């Protein structure tokens, strides 16, 4: 499913992402925009053979099992396909563990490169939250 901006903002808020670990909602919405373009079915393969899955492009080498990434750790204990569902719950729960990993949102390269230090507030502007 391809979420609309405010729709995703509201769903993420309901799932406890607004200000989780100090990151305002605008950061999470900005990250989804640049990571998947709000599309839950987005996948991208990396050169190391691992694959990024879903709305937040979570990596198979550490967070989920896709049965084809040798040495994968499956820290969120879920098959990677669960991260592509229209219900963002699995994605959100796993993202919570990732952002708590000690490196914050820098774990998401698109966030670091395109959201970090920008007026992330613009991403939730106009939304009924």
């Amino acid at each position: 499913k391809v979420f609309g901006r405010c729709e995703l903002a509201a769903a993420m808020k309901r799932h406890g992402l607004n200000n989780y670990r100090g990151y305002s909602l605008g950061n999470w919405v900005c990250a989804a925009k640049f990571e998947s373009n709000f599309n839950t079915q987005a996948t991208n393969r990396n050169t190391d053979g691992s694959t990024d899955y879903g709305i937040l492009q979570i990596n198979s080498r550490w967070w989920c099992n896709d049965g084809r990434t040798p040495g994968s750790r499956n820290l969120c204990n879920i098959p990677c396909s669960a991260l592509l569902s229209s219900d963002i719950t699995a994605s959100v729960n796993c993202a919570k563990k990732i952002v708590s990993d000690g490196n914050g949102m820098n774990a998401w390269v698109a966030w670091r490169n395109r959201c970090k230090g920008t007026d992330v507030q613009a991403w939730i502007r106009g939304c009924r939250l």
